[PDB]
């Protein structure tokens, strides 16, 4: 397990006047590279990336029955029209249907939710702030490095959850599929934050390319929703210039 | 039950293709096709056999697990794309025959026969050599049967652990989009011989919103230049029904 600083990559950040970090790890050499060692260890609210552990915990606790469970839309207004539908597990993840996962956390409960974030070594493991908000506005925080450790565990089925439930969540996280490579990933965006205290935007996941696997985690400060696409454009550019997905 | 849709014939005739498309919304209990007779006609599975072969490899422990790497011994293989180490998904996606031939040999005739019976896989005939019965032997399966088989897989209802079915299902993802996932497998038996065409396949399913469509396409083929039609005809149909694209 090694990490090195690669201040080169900074060009793709500077080009777009973005402050953030990319962490990219090659599984076979167990070696990671980042543009910013300090920021890679800095902990931010997970925002919708929390839907990964939350989904796993919901399956393990039985709250989510199985891979085919449909979360039925009860008709009442949701903060996004995208969310105003019936949704599969993948559907609710792809669209980041927060209220689906707020109810899941509610049924998981504080005690099991804390037990699992400790077993998963997930961030600071602080779920203070309300059972259906701690990852959105409460005290939970996780690093880019911790994300890639967590994702590597999931990939290897080594989290303290059934392998079946880890496989279920992995397939729901597939976002791009090609003959030579598969991408599993999850976006996050906490909001634009306050004056002097921007929000955070995330892109985490891993790339299966030939016999190699690359785990990655991107975060950036964000005070303008206009800039959201940059959470994929900068890591994708980085990953292309490494020959991984381009 | 299977019901004929005449409308779908346009895409075949335009291309001078003799083939069938089978499409089933939600379940295999009602399927639509351009050709009732051909929907249930049984053909060599060719590379589509990699799906049951992968499941059986896992169930028997021949494939140790999802992360197994099939190492290349460096000796010539029939396609340059196969001359590399491969994961399970990789070996499926490039249709690395010799990887699956060794799998078949290690599974062996007795176990292969048992699982094909459990899976209701076509005519369940594995004669013709343990490492080639799905390539040039007597094995045959229809488009309708592929749909039934894939539906069982999708539902984790094959006689196989849920874990192993999940592994193979992930290995079969070929298109991911926000609204839908496609799990699929292509096949091409070759160009056949005079008056006896080969067969080309595309089978799979589409998870879209909360709906699932099972599909199975085959055509006669005697010229490899026609091979792109195996995807474009069923894609065109599924795009015109509003399922993908
Ligand atoms: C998670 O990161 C959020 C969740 C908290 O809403 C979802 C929503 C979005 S983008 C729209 C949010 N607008 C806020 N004013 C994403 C995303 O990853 O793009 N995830
Ligand atoms: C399985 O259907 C075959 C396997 C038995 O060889 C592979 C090969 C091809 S096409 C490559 C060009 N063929 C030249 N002989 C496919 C395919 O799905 O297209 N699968
Ligand atoms: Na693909």
């Amino acid at each position: 397990g090694s990490i090195t600083e690669n201040t080169s990559w900074n060009k793709e950040f500077s080009a777009e006047a973005v402050n953030g970090v990319f962490v990219l790890c090659k599984s076979s050499s167990k070696s990671c590279a980042t543009n910013d060692l300090a920021r890679a260890s800095k902990e931010y609210l997970p925002a919708s990336t929390f839907k990964i552990p939350n989904a796993i915990i919901g399956l393990e606790t039985g709250v989510i029955k199985n891979e085919h469970q449909v979360f039925k839309w009860d008709g009442k207004p949701r903060a996004m029209k995208q969310w105003e539908r019936d949704l599969t597990l993948r559907g609710a993840i792809q669209v980041s249907a927060v209220p689906v996962f707020q109810q899941i956390a509610r049924e998981v409960g504080e005690v099991r939710m804390q037990k699992y974030l400790k077993k998963f070594s997930y961030g600071n493991q602080n779920i203070s702030g309300g059972i259906d908000k701690f990852w959105l506005e409460g005290q939970l925080r996780i690093s880019a490095v911790n994300q890639v450790e967590f994702l590597e565990s999931l990939y290897l089925n080594k989290l303290s959850a059934s392998k079946e439930n880890q496989l279920i969540v992995k397939e729901a996280l597939v976002t791009e599929a090609a003959p030579e490579y598969l991408v599993h990933s999850k976006t996050g965006f906490s909001g634009v934050g306050t004056e002097s205290n921007p929000g955070v935007a995330w892109w985490v996941g891993w790339v299966e390319k030939e016999t190699e696997v690359y785990f990655f985690a991107f975060n950036m400060d964000i005070d303008n929703e206009s800039k959201l696409p940059l959470r994929k454009s900068i890591p994708t550019k980085i990953m292309e210039s490494e020959g991984i997905i381009g």
